């Protein structure tokens, strides 16, 4: 939790996310996707468990990125749900949902699901 | 987008979420779950597309809730990814990921997936 | 389980699925999608719990459809995971994963997730 | 497709799956889980695209396992949706949904989601 999360993280696609974990469970930062209809940095906000279990369990967390910034607007938003595992080789393992705004007829195909693993080393 | 999202919403489980959508894509509010290891209100933060398509597409959005408040700490976080559809009968259709902090051995079973539909009427 | 599952079911998109649940947990039948790159009937195969709990729990089941038949080949496959709830108003509630064959570069966006509810009445 | 899929595969949890891919898109075999409420082998059935794209795209496939055999009955079923990528280092990348039979009140938490990567080497 807290201290260990703040920083720059890289995932397997080459995306970068910089976050600051605040004392009372808030996560704020920017995300830069190495793939998709995206360019530059996007604002992200989220929450994490600031009083995790004192056993070897991970710290649960999640964040959202709406893919609109001053350069592009992909009319979609991605939410990452996962846990932070600290130690020598810290990582954040997540599963994500990317929903695009669609008309009612295409709603059935509006959401993509995947998984990303973030490390402090890339 | 914006104006239409702010308010109190209810989903099919009986949970309540009150949010304020700010001018530049931010969502802030509280969530009260009618089920699970939860009690009272939890803080939520998210993002939405503040410049959605002008055709009949929904507005993409997402938010996160870390299930820790002054009464309980379920060491888990839920992220809702979906879209807002306005009109006579406005609704927010979503899919969610609920991840619990686990030890590495139980990580494979750390995440639940489901779907919630929110209406302004309950 | 068994007897109660065999038949024709319809979901909210208007798709039809006809299945036969065999004595030892097998499900065989055809699926006709009302949406997507599909035409006519596709072969489906799956499994279900043929000795479900005797309390009011649902019967877990799942099936797969590869979207290739004599008319079309969408190079994708959908798997539905859910449970059968019997009674006056029987239904099968499911969540599904639709994966398309992609090149390694586009693998991150290869899978769609959604949910379908099947009834014996349409 | 076809020839390349038949065989024994191992995933990162240490589970084993042996399948035979038949000429017209059928997959039959057994699965042995290294984790969960499981013991020994379970029957699996599925489908795959037997006429995949001739570019470097993966072959889409999916299969289901109902966790009931002669030793145990976990009243749950798992469906794996993914694609087969052949070559020197062949693998099947998947995302899965594990649904447990529950009472209507607990249905919201009936499904787990995860991802498994299978190799011919373990
Ligand atoms: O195409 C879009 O809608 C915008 C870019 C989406 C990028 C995705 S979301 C999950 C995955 N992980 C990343 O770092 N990028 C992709
Ligand atoms: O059990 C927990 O970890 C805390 C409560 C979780 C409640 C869930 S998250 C999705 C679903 N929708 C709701 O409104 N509540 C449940
Ligand atoms: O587009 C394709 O790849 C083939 C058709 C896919 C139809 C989907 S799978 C889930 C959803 N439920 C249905 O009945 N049809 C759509
Ligand atoms: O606990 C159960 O219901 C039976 C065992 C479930 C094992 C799961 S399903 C996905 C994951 N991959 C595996 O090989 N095993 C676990």
């Amino acid at each position: 939790a807290e201290a260990g999360i703040t920083g720059t993280w890289y995932n397997q696609l080459g995306s970068t996310f910089i976050v600051t974990a605040g004392a009372d469970g808030a996560l704020t930062g920017t995300y830069e996707s190495a793939v998709g209809n995206a360019e530059s940095r996007y604002v992200l906000t989220g929450r994490y468990d600031s009083a995790p279990a004192t056993d070897g369990s991970g710290t649960a967390l999640g964040w959202t990125v709406a893919w609109k910034n001053n350069y592009r607007n992909a009319h979609s938003a991605t939410t990452w749900s996962g846990q932070y595992v600290g130690g020598a080789e810290a990582r954040i393992n997540t599963q994500w949902l990317l929903t695009s705004g669609t008309t009612e007829a295409n709603a059935w195909k509006s959401t993509l699901v995947g998984h990303d693993t973030f490390t402090k080393v890339k």
